[PDB]
């Protein structure tokens, strides 16, 4: 921060004395389920050496989590969001660059404990035989310990270039009925993967032994809503003061099968089966300060 | 946050030097026990490129917890709130579009602990009669835990549309008298569902034995209080400047019936048994900005 | 909040640019030992649709934990708080609505976490005689653990109406010397609801062995300042601009009483035994924006 | 803190009342992944002796954790980023000075418990047969524990001169799916290092047996994104009012192996086997207060 | 805080209304690797009985953890960082004074605990032959719990006076590898001090057992970098209105060495070996209100 | 606060619409080791009923922490300092009073926990002699916890009069090498009072034996620093407009020594042995709003 380096707060941003042009762009994709909005800012500080417009990717994307196949009544399929994805690309005859973006990448922490102990004890013991026995012990124990958080899905920064930026929001390991928890990957040699397993040896169809979408993380059924930030420069002397940018919302779904056994009830995961994606072309108009869609 | 990309805080935020026309619309609905209030500001900023109307759903949905049939002193049953909702939705033949809401959907975490551990010991030991004896042992443990929050009801932004949007509250799990907690599926094999059970085994009738509501979460029977926020957006060129907009107040009601088994007290409980909806239609006019009910 | 949506903070609050009409009204209940206070504000906002008044209800309801009976050594009673209320009302038949109350219910939550944990154990032993002996052993466990925080009353808002509001402040349980806690409906076999027993087999009179005030909630004797707020609105087109409002201050008593069994005191308590309730009228006048009270 | 001295906050702070020009210069190294930012701004505070430059370094250096060779299905490799960093450098024999920077290295910290216990206890057992026996017994121990944090990498300020600074971020240590954490140095007989290992004894492919990019930290894959600050201090009155600075970003990728054994797999871990280096030359004009790509 | 005596916040604060003067003074030390930096700022406040100068202290002092000496594989020397210092020193006979000075020491803290438990137990228990047996038991357990925290490095304001001030940033102690922590004075009778001990059995050669600098403290290698401030007041009515004044910038190693004997690596410290000295004169125009260099 | 009672933050405050004369006086005692520092600020605001001089007492008093006398290599002494004093003293027979102070004592606290706990278990038993056993137990066990911080000083406020204030912060205990705490009356009956023992067995010096200064609170050697305020006022119609008033600082120190007995070294400390005392007087002139030594 500024004030770290002797710099008074707020003297190195820009904006200062700067009208700004902002504006909403809605758009909803019914075959999809996803809810698109692009929040604008044009900035064009004269104190600043480029055009800058700050595009806020927002909106839900729907997370669909349901039963999509009824194969008699030992077998069923349950299709979940695996992954949420938001894209913005310049094409690459534009001058217009990608800049900035947040959030980031950040760097995970954990908590390490290590204990030493060391005892000493003694008894004497007696009976009615007028009998003494008598017991000198001694004991060491050296104990680890390893605690972190883990969230049900990761946010996360893709590789950036200068012409084309993204996120993803992962699914990464979820607790089922204070089991677990479980991830994509999780395998019981008896009953396979329990991501999304109601019960282990329930008497319904296999249709209605999926865990409640009420008791899972809200993100697979009702969905997430994204809230990322892309800035864009744009030199004041560039020849073509117009420019195209896509942007792309995308869903990733899983493939989890419950079949029964002899027995009891088995899950297996199939990773990334289906994928779902919306495109937009936006214009920027950096003369008039205005975006619009197509 | 514009700080984390170099800009001047606030300097992408709308709504600077303009007057906004703000109001409030009560209305309370007898029938449904529903205190409905609309809190609404009309954004006109001219360096904005849409006309923007928050709306802002209040007031409060009463909880109704009660205990309603007498079918013996043995069985009883009990109507209470198992989710509240709130929805508003725009004419789908029109322009104004659901451009934003508050709040969403977070994602969650829970802390997870590995721990390991080794010890060696070793004594000696001897009676009177000469005998002496020793022993040398060793150990190791592996320890797994999972810690995590729940509340008592869950908020959960549905999937919204740029026509549709909505909120649900639902009944996720609750402490009975420091055991449990208990959710809508608790099954124990001789007490049932154990939710709002006072006792196992007292001795008075069904209707005497249902948890007191002071001693339960207190949206089950006081209620719960909406604040949700919309963000409605309109093109200034629309030729139709005016627009409907419906706002739907829900409960949704289980029953939770106790019997008497000659041992001791069963309790079920009933999804989804009874709805309540209050509905509301208001006009919002556009240009002379401000919102009435009818 | 506004910045949660890309506005300005504060750019939909209502408030700026007008000149505020405040004020006190103080009356203290003797019979009931109330001490009331409304503070008001009137906000004629030109941008909002309608008159605002916010009427924050304070002062304070005391305790009045006490004995008031004590027939003989085996039994006295002890009257105390088990409820607080505040309760505001408007006539059915004006358009005056209540518009917006705080505080309101908020969810509560809890922790909880499972743990599972197996190990393995040997050992070897020896005699003097030459004897060699082992030991092979293994253990699993689970285990569940649940956390939650509790306070000593609980503040509640009752279902509110656009003419009715309230809030009970209600005894939830209390922690009784290290021990409990204890509640309403507390029971033990032997010793009966040990709420406020000051000691079980203590031998002294029984208005004595009651728990020392100083040592329970403070609530429980001293009182309880209610800090409520109310928002009434008022449409400018109304042609009867004058509005009377009821406030009711309300403690609700039980009735703690303990008698001695042959080896160790016993303790009961009965519920919502009294109720001491104090009321005012007002007169809101919308158009001099002032409150005043007995109109 | 100026408070700490009884000073108002922020008088001893430059720059107040004066005109800032900043600039970004953005670009991208398709070859090494690296997209870099530099930030910049001009502050010339007449009540400061010197002129100031203010840059930050920004973007983003793509991790790029991926195998890269297989020998068949019992052998393969995967490269992934140790380390991250960023320098700076100024002409030797030029007159502008590196003044400051941010962040810096900080001072770790870590808890220690120290527990003492003792005990006594005893029994009385006995048999139908009218025998009786006991046991009277004591114990005592001492426990140590050690806790503190680590980050899966740590930020450090390389030793900085007046022509010259940096970063770097590197690796420190990783849980891989519950266990460890492991680091580089990590070996156990049997498995080898096990840092990115899946499973142990998995029947699929080498190259099919690394930790998956998602299950461990997104700096490996995705990458990491600089946010360092850099102060240049420039005399008014030195003669040549242009400086050249140069810029490095630079991934120090280590070498991950995993070979079956013909029971189970093994990892070796080599470290710094590849460097990638980016660099890029700007003109810094004092006079103009503006900064230029000089490619 | 001034808001605790019921008087405006930073009403009594110097800086009000007054033009300040700063300045950055920049020079690196090749031979003692000493980045060293002066941020100063001149405080003229006409309602303030003296002229005041704020002297920021910052830049960095290089650690220098590296391995210097060998003697065969069996032995070998490392030079580490067990201080790092800087001192302020005024002519004993000038009028200017050293007012005060930030950060300065703060009172320490630690968390105890005491636990008291007692149990019963019981168990009834029977075989083949149809004996029955029992045991009544019963124990009391005490425990006591110290915690508290330990920074890798303390810093320290040295007793100032009012012509001369210091700090020293002083090695604590620090965790090797899960293990210690250690310090300076740590003592196995085996293995010695193991503060920088990599393996205590490993078959190396005695310079690659010591702990990689990654995996120590940032402070010991990449150095430290302070931010330490200092007032001096300046009577406006005295006769001579220039100060000189040096500024020291120091780094004391220590000397560790690890040993082979016949079995294992053995570890010793010798403390305050070596000491790296860097100063500086400036000049205070207390007149002009500038700092400068006298080379 | 002014919030809580529907007050404007900051309107009862006194300061606003003045000039506020300040001053620095500084001294140093170099026989007691002492920098001296006053801050003071003189507030006339003519809307409260009397002038107000603020008097922050600063500096550092060294802590000087040494050996100071050995007698043979088998009994050596150490100084160390128990306490450190700030006071300011008014004249009784003028009118300017003491009227505020800060810091002043806080409340302390503590945690406290009780548990419960009960459990049964049971097991059988056998051997190849085909002879078989059984088990039955059950326990249960109480505890309490007692857990609360302890500074290594205590800083207090002395009670004060209108004409006299001051503090002292006292040595309250200390950690010796992750052992103790100890303070001035730990009794050990083999090694006496351990506060400062660096070793109980050591065959150096009995000056070579006591706890380095770098690994105990830094304010036992270096020293402590005063930052206290005190608020004098004074009527505007008071005949005298100058008071002289006194400022004491004061360094206690403790005689912490070690000797060698037959077989390990023992400490012993003696309470308050020596007490530095340095003075200052200043003049308050209230007309001419300034202070100076005299």
């Amino acid at each position: 921060a500024d004030s770290d380096i002797n710099i008074k707060t707020g003297t190195t941003d820009i904006g200062s004395n700067t009208t700004v042009k902002t504006g909403d762009l809605v758009t909803y994709d019914k075959e999809n389920g996803m809810h698109k909005k692009v929040f604008y800012s044009f900035i064009d500080d004269k104190n600043h050496n480029k055009k800058l417009l700050v595009i806020r990717t927002k909106g839900t994307i729907a997370g669909q989590y349901r039963v999509y196949s009824e194969e008699g009544a030992n077998k069923s399929g349950l299709a979940w969001p695996s992954a949420f994805k938001v894209q913005l690309q310049l094409p690459d005859n534009e001058v217009a660059q990608i800049s900035d973006y947040y959030p980031r990448n950040s760097i995970d922490t954990k908590e390490y404990m290590s204990t030493l102990t060391y005892g000493f004890n003694g008894n004497v013991t007696g009976d009615d035989t007028g009998k003494i026995g008598g017991l000198i012990g001694a004991n060491v124990s050296i104990g680890h310990t390893l605690k972190y958080v883990q969230p049900d899905f990761k946010t996360i920064l893709e590789s950036p270039t200068d012409k084309k930026v993204g996120w993803k929001v992962i699914f990464n390991n979820m607790v089922n009925q204070n089991w677990g928890p479980y991830d994509r990957d999780s395998w019981n040699p008896v009953y396979g993967n329990q991501l999304f397993m109601k019960t282990r040896n329930g008497s319904m169809k296999a249709a209605e032994n999926f865990l409640d979408p009420n008791k899972a993380s809200s993100l697979l059924s009702s969905g997430f809503s994204p809230d990322f930030a892309t800035v864009i420069t744009m030199d004041r002397k560039a020849s073509k003061q117009q420019t195209n940018i896509d942007v792309i919302y995308e869903r990733v779904r899983d493939d989890y099968q419950l079949h029964w056994t002899s027995t009891n009830w088995k899950g297996t995961n199939t990773k990334d089966k289906w994928t779902d994606r919306s495109s937009e072309r936006y214009k920027i108009d950096w003369e008039k300060e205005e975006m619009t869609n197509l």
